[PDB]
């Protein structure tokens, strides 16, 4: 037989979906994020890579049903700059942040699962005492 | 500030990414083999996974125009069992074949420019001498 692992290969292959994604090409979803007075904003991306860092967003995007293109989603309840960097590290597992934000990027990763930042926000809150 | 990155979670949302793909959720491209004489063969999977690990996939789906679900595509001129094993590759950044099928392999990597394997199967044939 015969058997080959790039080991750097998914590393690549997330920054040409991350690529993709600011050129708003191949995207499925649209996040309308309004939330208390701030205003609105949109962010584009694609289900499946959604899916693939949050149970909540694969829940919300598997419902056996056959979409024709574009879904628009509503989110409510967390702050347009929450949304987005979580969106940032689905795609580039990366995540940045003021200390004073520190706290609300944690309620929207618990909203939305995502274990990894979640745990990090956590360890960073224990060590602010 | 304050900065995250979690090593380790591209490799674990290509694993999601595969699974979705096994169990034939949120996909929007059906891949069409027909090669020679061998029976056809479909292959079920998501532009942007494609588009992320092959220039010809990125070309072939980037188009400018809002697709409304499911695209069918025609493939010719490789067998199925080698389009599937650069499926595999895609997704998971692995891919295995026997050695009388890396010549094939190779065929179909430079086909859709896949320089990751193309190089292992340049290495692989060369060492056979």
């Amino acid at each position: 037989t015969f058997s080959y692992t790039l080991e750097d290969h998914t590393k690549q292959a997330a920054g040409i979906m991350n690529e993709l994604r600011l050129s708003q090409q191949l995207c499925d979803v649209t996040l309308q994020v309004k939330y208390q007075d701030a205003p609105a904003a949109q962010f584009m991306a694609h289900k499946v890579v959604l899916a693939s860092s949050s149970p909540v967003f694969k829940a919300m995007f598997t419902n056996g049903l056959r979409e024709q293109g574009m879904e628009v989603v509503s989110i409510e309840g967390i702050h347009p700059k929450v949304m987005e960097r979580l969106i940032e590290f689905a795609y580039t597992a990366s995540i940045s942040m003021g200390e004073k934000c520190v706290l609300h990027v944690m309620n929207g990763a618990v909203m939305y699962q995502i274990d990894s930042v979640v745990r990090a926000c956590a360890d960073f809150l224990v060590q602010q005492l």
